[PDB]
């Protein structure tokens, strides 16, 4: 179909709507900028490569460039790879970017640059220089950036990329940048807030620095500021998973009471990890539109009980007061101030790491009349006693998170959560009791909680024989996550009281299935009349008392990580019809079941409307492809990560309906003579990570290839001799999507073509 | 330096003491018996091969053969592999074994033979024909076996190898075999006990058959019988993991009261899975020397309460009454008859699967004065309540097994446990409480059990902050298995009360290490003054409050399955000396820790007496070999299953003490010019499963190679051209142990030599 093959090692996407010709060369092991890049290229990306220098020859013909994303070409030694370390820093010669008069964005992050690149065009609106060795900002170096709007200079002096000296900023360095909206000097060893900053700033990030005190003048002219982040200045270092140095004498970040007076348009204020002991109400005197306030990782345990500053925050949407506990005090109860009732517009409230022994209904009374409250997160508190019926006065809430607690009958601790690199809530009211010490359950525990749509009891100590009476009040429940427990299916009436249950997860409940002679009733699904999805993964199921699983509604069953090779032992025909009576079953995942072979009767004993079947990671050494005729509605068949050596003689003769066939990571050395002859329903074929040497025209007919949405042939043992004249010509001139063509579709031999891509091959010698 | 290379594909071991020249060809993918087998061969083994026939040419010149082990050459379709199924049964032509006048043993198991091979020598003492299609025994066919002593004919007609008809045995078929000591007709569809059997029988096995009734005459002349096994005749099929057909009307195996009268020398009687409801005392009237009695998988729950037959068994050593529960009764208590006190010589008593709610001290009173009692196993009983202090009257016992129970504050079910294929008890008194519902522990729980030397609390629900007061009475404890629990190391005083503790297993206690911000005190080892081995595997440890683990006695630490890549994050120098203060540490396993690279300071921060270190399954892309100089007492270094591409330039310049280096399963394509030059201390090197093409004398000097105990070079990409002239010659003429030489040390190329072994290569063309 194509007259000229695309030999460039980059993915070229055209977007005529926004007029962008995008060339993506991300992680293509390039030591030079490749030749033949389109002249109309607007967005050129060369991220994760080993190009040692940039010169006027680099973007000589690409005058229409609007963005250059030249990131991580010489990433610092500690942040980057150790197998392929950068020998020398990126060298930018003069007049490299001056000729590109249309350049709006330029990312030169992770390149070990010592200074700000000079000679940049006046049309540049965004400049990113993160993870470099630029630790001294001078006014003369910023003169070229007259029209810059976004400027990232962070991660230039911190534990992962040290500079061994304090960050220096000349007085009024950013002042004459009259269009600067976003400025970020995060993770830089900055000692004072740089002044005078331009009034047009909308976002300012000075987090994870050595700023010990804020002056009252530091933000006197930032009347258009929306986001301010002064986190990690005098940090709370208890259990920090990174080198953490707190301020001397355990003092907090000293912020004057009138420091935020000029910030009338402030929406987000992040004071995370600042060792604050008090929050003065005077801070929020002129801040009426504050929507997000993060006060996590401070010493505000006593302040949570008084918190007079909450009366000055009626438009606050998000409030975070996590990990504020007194280092050596295990409180008896949580004391929330009555001022929390004045937070009329609050939707999310997170108070993790408060650390208290007992939660009571009256302790959450300041939160009763907060009509817009959606999320109440009291996780990681080590709560031992909590009457779950107290949440009957919180029916309007979407999520009630009590995860990681001791109730019985990396986000807040990571150094930089916005670091740049080179679920059942949709069902309704969720009550998360995951990672808890609940060992026994009864109907009275879930009393007055009939409104719940999802209950996550994952990671608990429940080692009970459920008989259909432990969740009687949970009538509206649609999702129950019972994973990482010790479910004992002695009675087939387990879970029957949950009549509106659509999804049940009983994965990683292997305990009773590991010991011999224990009764297991897998026929418990018959009583659940509206169950759509069931997961019983990693349960090590090798035996069952019941021979059949019945259900008139189940559409998806995940039986991964079990021992169906033991149940379907050759000669034992008892469990071959285990999934047959699941009449509406469309998806069955029976991967990771040690099935070296499939006995006769497994295909006949499959349900009638089965569409997607996965036999992946089983170690299958043989497969009777002709047996796929029994599976009349088969669309997807996943046989990845197996030891299969051959493909069927004629795939169309094995299955009339098969659309998607995944054979990746197998021992296939050759395809049959007429493999895809008349396979008209086939739309996707994966033969990657195999040992295929030759592919002929008869095996891949054109009428079948043209209907394919994608064909994967990468990581194969292709021999590129004159016998492979058809395959090399077809691959080069086809319009079929074949991923990784110019990076992992390689000739293993003969001699000269070893390690060469098939897309850049020229077999003119085979026709003289 | 051998003069003639050993090209035979079998391991030839010489034993001049017993004149045995052993030739082992087990699993060598042979389609013919290989040529050049030594003439003095006594023991020839050809197990797991595809040799289609045996003829007089097979053992023509091997006249000194005392044993032929020709097993699993045509294994039945259901028992064997499906990728390489046998096309036709093994064909034995006439006069194949008649010429071998010294043949004493002949195993022809798993070959689909239809009849007993005829023309065998008169010197044969053992003949095994298991897993074949011989289901009709005639007297004329056993004429040739006049001097046979051992004869296995089982597994010829069962679910894994059916015959579709009952097993037929002619009357007095084995009677004239006047030397027959062992006879086994197990798993054969046998309907009646064959009569008259020869009086010289010492062992008889008729288990897993259709014998519904025993006649009083069946064993009237077996006065020399020691072992009798009539198990699996009228079996108990509840939760059987194999096709199980019980006798009609739930009737047991009908055994007359005087059936065992002539068995005066009987030592072992196995009546497992016979659906017995009563055990008449009259059975053991003339059996005074019975030592083992297996009555498991029967319906003897009520009989355990009366058991008058135990008065006729004073010399019984082992008694098994497991899985005798009434299918639908959960008893309140265990009722053991007072007749158990008359078992003076009993050492092992197993009563698993009795199924009862509460164990009380007085219920075990019949076992108080049994002075020789060593093992009391009451596992798989679902016991909910049991005062552990009751075992104070059982100090003499070696093991008290209460595994798989509900106590809170494949052997019995496999078809044939003797099927032929093609721990802390040494410390002292063990109390096994594994796989139980114990969620909380205190000193009073282990009161009066100071005598215990090992306590296995593995697989329990303990989610407690141990502070050194939960095991105060356990003063003599040397081993504590606390694996598969939820250990919370809040206090560094955990386990300190166990002062004589030598081994501590806290593996698979990942729960609290998975959630952020939780305090973890790994320095708890300092208080344990005699701890020799500590295992903290699969705990997902990514953070720690303490920076150093201290111990003046710990010799072995297993830290597998953790996140040392997170603790030793580049730039974070805080946990690099975590294992340094473990001064007597000789073994450290830090495999499976996601360590793609080792930061600088890990080697310097290692303990001084570290002998063996494992960095296996880490995904290591690079390794600074020169850093091994810090580890001055290093003998073993295991870097298996990693992504290392190169070996050091000079291994001698890296380590002066390294004896064993394991580099299996890596991406090494070539060795450095002078790799093992002057590395005289090396005694073991593994370079198997790598991509090495060439090995020259400069990289592998002979003075260093000759001192090696073993050198593994299998599964490599060896190119066998004239440049590899030295490697092929050395490998052919060396006495150094290289395993898998004539099976997996193969030439990948060029053309002609593809798939050929290097041992059978002839490079005479490279020297003309
Ligand atoms: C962040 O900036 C501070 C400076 O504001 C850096 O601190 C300084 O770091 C250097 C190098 O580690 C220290 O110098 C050394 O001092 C020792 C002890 O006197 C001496 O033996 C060495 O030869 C060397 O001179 C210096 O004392 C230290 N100053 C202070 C006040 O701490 C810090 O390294 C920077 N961190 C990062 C990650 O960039
Ligand atoms: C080795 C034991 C294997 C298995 C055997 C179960 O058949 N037992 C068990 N299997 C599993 N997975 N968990 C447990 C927990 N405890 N038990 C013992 C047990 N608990 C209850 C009964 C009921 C007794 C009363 N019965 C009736 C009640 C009235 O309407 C008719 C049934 C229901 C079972 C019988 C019983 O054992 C005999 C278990
Ligand atoms: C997110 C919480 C992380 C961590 C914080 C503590 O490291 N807490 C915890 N870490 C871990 N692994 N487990 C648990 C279980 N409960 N808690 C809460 C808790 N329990 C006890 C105390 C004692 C209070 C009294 N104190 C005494 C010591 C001696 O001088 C007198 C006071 C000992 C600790 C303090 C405390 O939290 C403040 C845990
Ligand atoms: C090509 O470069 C332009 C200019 O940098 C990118 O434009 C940004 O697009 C996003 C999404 O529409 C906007 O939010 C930004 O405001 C745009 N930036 C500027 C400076 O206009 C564009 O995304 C790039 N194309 C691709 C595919 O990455
Ligand atoms: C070689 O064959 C002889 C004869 O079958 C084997 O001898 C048996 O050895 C075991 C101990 O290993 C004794 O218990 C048997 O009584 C011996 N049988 C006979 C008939 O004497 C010998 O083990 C074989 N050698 C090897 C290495 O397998
Ligand atoms: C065990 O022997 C019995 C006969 O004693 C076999 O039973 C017959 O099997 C055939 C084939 O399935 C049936 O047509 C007969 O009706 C069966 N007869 C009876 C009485 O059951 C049985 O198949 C044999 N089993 C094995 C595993 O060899
Ligand atoms: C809550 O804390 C305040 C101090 O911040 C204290 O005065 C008050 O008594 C506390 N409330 C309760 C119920 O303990
Ligand atoms: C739990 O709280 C409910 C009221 O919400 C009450 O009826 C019930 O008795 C309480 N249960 C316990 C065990 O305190
Ligand atoms: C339950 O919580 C666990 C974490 O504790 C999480 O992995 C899982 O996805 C949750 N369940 C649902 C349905 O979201
Ligand atoms: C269900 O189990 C509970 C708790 O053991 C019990 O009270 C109840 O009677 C049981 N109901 C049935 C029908 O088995
Ligand atoms: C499950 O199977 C058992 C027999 O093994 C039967 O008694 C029980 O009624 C079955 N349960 C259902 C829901 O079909
Ligand atoms: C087919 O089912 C598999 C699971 O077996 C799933 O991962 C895949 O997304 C499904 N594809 C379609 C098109 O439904
Ligand atoms: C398979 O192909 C053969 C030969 O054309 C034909 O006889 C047979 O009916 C086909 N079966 C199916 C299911 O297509
Ligand atoms: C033990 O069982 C016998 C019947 O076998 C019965 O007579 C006796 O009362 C039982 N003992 C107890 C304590 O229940
Ligand atoms: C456990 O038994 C001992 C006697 O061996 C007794 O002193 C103790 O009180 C008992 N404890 C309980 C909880 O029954
Ligand atoms: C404890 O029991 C488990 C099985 O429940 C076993 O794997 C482990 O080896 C036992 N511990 C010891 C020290 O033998
Ligand atoms: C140890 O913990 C127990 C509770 O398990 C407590 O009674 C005791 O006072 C504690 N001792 C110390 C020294 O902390
Ligand atoms: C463990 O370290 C903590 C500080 O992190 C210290 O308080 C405690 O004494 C240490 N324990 C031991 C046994 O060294
Ligand atoms: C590992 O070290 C132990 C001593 O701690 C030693 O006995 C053992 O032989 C070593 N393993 C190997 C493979 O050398
Ligand atoms: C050992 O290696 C170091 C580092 O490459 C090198 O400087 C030194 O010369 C080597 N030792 C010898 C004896 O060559």
């Amino acid at each position: 179909a194509r007259w000229f093959p695309k030999t460039l090692p980059c993915d070229v996407t055209l977007d005529v709507s926004k007029n962008h010709v995008i060339v993506d060369c991300t992680d293509k092991h390039l030591t030079e900028i490749p030749g033949g890049i389109p002249t109309n290229t607007t967005n050129l990306t060369l991220t994760i490569n080993h190009i040692p220098d940039i010169s006027p020859a680099s973007f000589h013909r690409l005058v229409h460039l609007v963005e250059i994303d030249f990131r991580c070409n010489c990433v610092p030694i500690r942040l980057g790879s150790k197998s392929n370390m950068c020998p020398r820093r990126l060298q930018i010669k003069p007049r490299s970017f001056s000729g590109l008069t249309y350049l709006k964005s330029l990312y030169l992050d992770g390149n070990q640059l010592l200074e700000i690149p000079q000679g940049l065009p006046p049309s540049l609106q965004l400049l990113s220089l993160e993870a470099n060795n630029i630790f001294s900002i001078r006014k003369e170096q910023l003169t070229e950036l007259a029209n810059i709007e976004i400027l990232y200079l962070g991660q230039n002096c911190y534990y992962r990329n040290p500079c061994y000296v304090s960050y220096s900023i000349e007085k009024d360095a950013f002042l004459n940048l009259t269009k600067l909206k976003v400025l970020s000097l995060k993770d830089n060893n900055v000692t004072t807030v740089p002044t005078v900053l331009p009034s047009t700033l909308t976002e300012l990030y000075l987090y994870n620095n050595m700023i010990a005190e804020i002056q009252e003048d530091d933000f006197n002219n930032l009347n258009q500021l929306q986001i301010l982040d002064l986190s990690g200045n005098c940090p709370r270092c208890y259990n920090a998973p990174f080198p953490c140095t707190p301020c001397k004498n355990n003092s907090p970040l000293q912020i004057p009471v009138n420091a935020f007076d000029a910030l009338t348009e402030l929406k987000v204020l992040r004071l995370h990890s600042n060792s604050l002991q008090h929050v003065p109400p005077r801070w929020f005197k002129n801040i009426n539109n504050l929507q997000e306030l993060d006060l996590s990782q401070n010493f505000l345990a006593k302040e949570i009980g008084d918190a007079k500053f909450l009366h000055f925050l009626p438009n606050l949407i998000q409030l975070d007061l996590s990990f504020n506990f007194e280092l050596q005090v295990y409180r008896a109860s949580m004391n929330l101030s009555q001022a929390f009732s004045s937070l009329k517009s609050l939707k999310i409230l997170r108070i993790r790491g408060y650390v208290f022994k007992e939660l009571k209904s009256f302790q959450l009374s300041p939160l009763h009349n907060l009509q817009n409250l959606e999320v109440l997160d009291l996780g990681t508190n080590f709560i031992k006693i909590a009457n779950l019926s107290m949440f009957k006065q919180f029916k309007r809430l979407k999520v009630i998170d009590l995860s990681v607690n001791k109730i019985s009958p990396l986000y807040y601790f990571r150094y930089d959560k916005y670091a740049r690199s080179c679920s059942c809530y949709k069902y309704g009211q969720t009550l998360d009791l995951s990672k808890n010490s609940i060992f026994f359950i009864k109907s009275s525990d879930f009393q007055h909680l009939s409104f719940l749509k999802c209950l996550n009891l994952s990671g608990n100590l429940i080692s009970q024989t459920l008989n259909g009476s432990e969740f009687q009040p949970l009538a509206e429940l649609r999702y129950l996550d019972f994973s990482n427990n010790r479910l004992d299916l002695l009675h087939s009436t387990a879970f029957e009281e949950l009549r509106k249950l659509e999804v049940l997860d009983i994965s990683s409940n292997s305990h009773y299935f590991q010991s011999e002679g224990i009764t297991h009733m897998l026929n418990f699904t018959k009583n659940l009349k509206v169950l759509q999805k069931l997961m019983m993964n990693d349960n090590d199921i090798s035996s069952s008392t019941s021979r059949t699983m019945e259900s008139e509604s189940l559409r998806t069953l995940e039986f991964r990580g079990n021992h169906l090779d033991v149940l379907w032992r050759d000669g034992d025909n008892r469990y071959l019809q285990l999934f047959k009576n699941l009449l509406k079953l469309e998806e069955l995942d029976i991967s990771k079941n040690s099935l070296s072979f499939l006995p006769s009767g497994v295909f006949d004993g499959m349900p009638p409307n089965l569409k997607n079947l996965s036999l992946a990671k089983n170690g299958l050494k043989s497969f009777i492809w002709e047996k796929l005729r029994y599976l009349k509605n088969l669309e997807t068949l996943d046989l990845s990560h197996n030891q299969l050596t051959t493909v069927p003689e004629r795939l169309s003769n094995c299955s009339r309906s098969l659309k998607n066939l995944i054979l990746k990571n197998n021992q296939i050395r050759s395809l049959t003579k007429y493999f895809l002859q008349d396979a008209f329903q086939l739309r996707y074929l994966d033969l990657s990570s195999n040992k295929i040497q030759m592919i002929q025209k008869t095996s891949f007919p054109e009428n079948v290839l043209n209907n394919l949405k994608m064909l994967l042939l990468h990581h194969n043992r292709f021999l590129c001799t004159c016998d492979a004249v058809w395959f090399v010509w077809w691959v080069q001139h086809t319009e079929v999507t074949i991923p990784y063509l110019a990076t992992d579709v390689t000739c293993v031999g003969p001699g000269a073509h070893k390690g060469q891509s098939v897309i850049s091959l020229d077999l003119y010698t085979c026709e003289l």
